[PDB]
Parts: structure tokens; C-alpha cells; sequence
């Protein structure tokens, strides 16, 4: 991906309820350091659903591909307010920023 557009899009569409800077504080949702090769529900200090608590996967690219596309049908029942991002490219880019970011 487009790790500059990727930002773009993190800026416009996550950053409101997210943060990804180390040490960054929760928002409406849980800071997003760390996020790669972690499992779902587990950035201490945030209250998630049981839901997202219990959803049992790995955060990493495929995950992310497909719940970036429809959170709701993903984990069904989440808090996290957000339809989708439809376009494929625009989902690898901001996944290539996250990616990158998170890990900074
Ligand atoms: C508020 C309006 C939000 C927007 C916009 C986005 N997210 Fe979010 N996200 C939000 C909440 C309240 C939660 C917790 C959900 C729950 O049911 O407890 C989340 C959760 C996530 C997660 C899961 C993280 C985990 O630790 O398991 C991810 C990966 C995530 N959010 C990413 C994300 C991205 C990439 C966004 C823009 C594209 C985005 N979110 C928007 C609240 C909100």
C-alpha cells in the first residue's frame, strides 16, 4: 500500500475514536499500538465488548482486510462505530500505514 494515502485515510476515517502512537491515549476506542500479530480485545486499560473480548483472532493483514470491510459482520455486536471501508485499494493503504505506524 500507500502508506501517505493510508495516513490520509486514518486521519479522516480512525483517528477521531483512535489513536496509534505509543503511550497515546484511549479515545472512543483503544490505542492501536502494538496492533500487528496481537490477539483481538487485549490493549490493557481499555473496556472492550464481550464481543471483541472474545471474537479469538490475530490482528494482522488478512483479519484487518476483512474487517476493515464490515466491522459489524466481523464482530457482530462491537461498539465501534464504522461501515466500512468498500474500496480495496484505499483498505491496503490504510492497512500499509497502520502497519507501519503502530509499530513506530
Ligand atoms: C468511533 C466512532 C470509532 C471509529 C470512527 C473507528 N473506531 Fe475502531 N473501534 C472503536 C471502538 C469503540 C472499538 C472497541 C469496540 C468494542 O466492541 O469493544 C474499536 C475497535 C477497533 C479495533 C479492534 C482493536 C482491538 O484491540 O481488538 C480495531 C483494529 C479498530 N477499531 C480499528 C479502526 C480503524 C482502522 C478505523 C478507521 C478505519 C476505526 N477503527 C474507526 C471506535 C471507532
Amino acid at each position: 500500500g500507500d502508506v501517505e494515502k493510508g495516513k490520509k485515510i486514518f486521519v479522516q476515517k480512525c483517528a477521531q475514536c483512535h489513536t496509534v502512537e505509543k503511550g497515546g491515549k484511549h479515545k472512543t476506542g483503544p490505542n492501536l499500538h502494538g496492533l500487528f500479530g496481537r490477539k483481538t480485545g487485549q490493549a490493557p486499560g481499555f473496556t472492550y465488548t464481550d464481543a471483541n473480548k472474545n471474537k479469538g483472532i490475530t490482528w494482522k493483514e488478512e483479519t484487518l482486510m476483512e474487517y476493515l470491510e464490515n466491522p459489524k459482520k466481523y464482530i457482530p455486536g462491537t461498539k465501534m462505530i464504522f461501515a466500512g471501508i468498500k474500496k480495496k485499494t484505499e483498505r491496503e493503504d490504510l492497512i500499509a500505514y497502520l502497519k507501519k505506524a503502530t509499530n513506530e
